[PDB]
């Protein structure tokens, strides 16, 4: 194998690395594995398709322009450079290789287009008609952005948008389903909870947190349970930062967030795709669980679940392997159909005070056909009034003694308009047997006398009944 040869390769740690501090992708080049064939699409401010190191992946039939309502992404040029955060994220995934051109991407042989979605008013229409283009045509959409990261907005997709995740997993792909790889949040320094954004909290969406260059928690992590995995990205002015296409037909070496870290896990998601066409939306969650590694990143939260795997909030399974992607799924057996199994747990509304605790003992929906013992997403539907909603810290702990941080306090989350069937949701018992004692936990973890009720509490458990792997 010939590594790439762009001036801005070397420049390219989190996949050029020698030293195990990358994502492991040369790897899945070697074993010939280069994104040919896969689609993927950037939902943004646009793609500058004529980009020299976009240009020869890029792909009309990825692309749309929601905003303006015509079929060309190209971005809106100002003083400013507003719009060029879909094209830096472009390059991340598909820059073209060996061109004498900035870097490479992660795919570097994958088709590549965009949609121009954020340059204008981001209704539910034009979020539906984003995330449902052309889904015959393009495998994978990468989405970085989402309900503000103030650290005191809950806000999700809106009917369309939730229409248009359903009918992409469900028949998206030839029926395979959509893959929906979303960024978890950039709002640490609020010190936003992830699960409050309804997006990156799906259990459609492959949810990517960041890591920085020696292996810590950047200071704009968003921590929660619905994160499965993570990449590489900036953090302080002594790490290094991503090394991309820019707009105007530069490159840069200063693209950062975690809405820098969803394309580089689109990209790992296109080579896996690669190596097997045939895999569903929920065989990549499971590829993504397997393979995923804790090793050098540090968090004081690891924790071992149920089934014998690290697990935090800040980074899912852990660091993305794109190397032990592609070699896992090219044998992998289709995951069995999804079941769905739904327990309403309350006999009567509950008061909160400075702290609930509701224990049930479930049998996971035994003897029916949506009896689960082997456990992929988890959702503890809430709906319940406080007076100050980021006061409340809420865990749920599963059979096997997992807890997962449901909603972490956030200070600036001043709301009286608590939670309306808040869907949150745990990837962190993924492959657990789900029966027996559940455990929801509600504190106020301010010294103030708040109060409220939890009215409703549908604890949802998808899975199957079939095919694990010994712990
Ligand atoms: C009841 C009803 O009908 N309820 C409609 C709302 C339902 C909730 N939704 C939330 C939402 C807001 C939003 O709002 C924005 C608007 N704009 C941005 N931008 C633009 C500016 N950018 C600058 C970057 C520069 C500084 C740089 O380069 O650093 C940052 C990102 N981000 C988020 N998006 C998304 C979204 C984003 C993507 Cl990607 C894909 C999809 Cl499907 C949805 C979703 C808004 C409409
Ligand atoms: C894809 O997987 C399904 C489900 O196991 C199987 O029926 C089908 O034959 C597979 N197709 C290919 C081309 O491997
Ligand atoms: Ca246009
Ligand atoms: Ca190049
Ligand atoms: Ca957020
Ligand atoms: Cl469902
Ligand atoms: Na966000
Ligand atoms: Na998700
Ligand atoms: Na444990
Ligand atoms: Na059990």
């Amino acid at each position: 194998y010939q590594e790439p040869t762009d001036p801005k390769f070397p420049q390219q740690w989190y996949l050029s690395g020698v030293t195990q501090r990358d994502l492991n992708v040369k790897a899945a080049w070697a074993q010939g594995y280069t994104g040919h064939g896969i689609v993927v699409s950037i939902l943004d401010d646009g793609i500058e398709k004529n980009h020299p190191d976009l240009a020869g992946n890029y792909d009309p039939g990825a692309s749309f322009d929601v905003n303006d309502q015509d079929p060309d992404p190209q971005p809106r040029y100002t003083q400013m450079n507003d719009n060029r955060h879909g094209t830096r994220c472009a390059g991340e995934v598909a820059a073209v290789a060996n061109n004498g051109v900035c870097g490479v991407g992660v795919a570097y042989n994958a088709r590549i287009g965009g949609v121009r979605m954020l340059d204008g008013e981001v209704t539910d229409a034009v979020e539906a008609r984003s995330l449902g283009l052309n889904p015959n045509h393009i495998h994978i959409y990468s989405a970085s952005w989402g309900p503000e990261d103030d650290g005191k907005t809950v806000d999700g997709p809106a009917r369309l948008a939730e229409e248009a995740f359903f009918r992409g997993v469900s028949q998206g792909r030839g029926g395979l389903g959509s893959i929906f790889v979303w960024a978890s949040g950039n709002g640490g320094r609020e010190h936003d909870s992830c699960n409050c954004d309804g997006y990156t909290n799906s259990i459609y969406t492959l949810s990517i947190s960041s890591a920085t260059q020696f292996g810590n928690v950047p200071w704009y992590s968003e921590a929660c349970s619905s994160t499965l995995a993570t990449t590489y990205s900036s953090g302080n002015q002594n790490e290094k930062q991503i090394v991309t296409t820019d707009l105007r037909q530069k490159c840069t070496e200063s693209h950062t967030g975690t809405s820098a870290s969803a394309p580089l896990a689109a990209g790992i998601i296109a080579l896996t795709l690669e190596a097997n066409k045939n895999l569903t939306w929920r065989d990549m969650q499971h590829l993504v669980v397997q393979t995923s590694k804790p090793a050098h990143l540090n968090a004081n939260d690891w924790a071992t679940n149920g089934v014998g795997r690290k697990v935090s909030h800040s980074y899912g399974y852990g660091l993305l392997d794109a190397g032990a992607m592609v070699a896992l799924a090219q044998n992998w057996t289709t995951v069995a159909p999804q079941r769905k199994c739904i327990i309403d747990i309350l006999t009567e509304p509950k008061d909160i005070g400075k702290r609930l605790e509701v224990r049930k003992t479930v049998t996971a929906c035994l003897g029916e056909p949506n009896h689960i013992t082997r456990l992929e997403h988890a959702q503890a539907r809430l709906t319940l009034s406080y007076n100050r909603r980021g006061d409340l810290a809420i865990h749920l702990v599963s059979p096997m003694g997992t807890r997962s941080t449901l909603l972490a306090a956030r200070p600036h989350d001043y709301s009286a308009d608590g939670f309306n069937d808040w869907a949150f949701m745990t990837t962190h018992s993924w492959d657990e047997d789900p029966s027996g004692e559940w455990v929801l936990e509600i504190e106020n973890t301010s010294e103030a006398n708040n109060y409220g009720t939890l009215t409703k509490f549908t604890l949802v458990l998808y899975g199957t009944a079939s095919g694990s792997l010994v712990p």
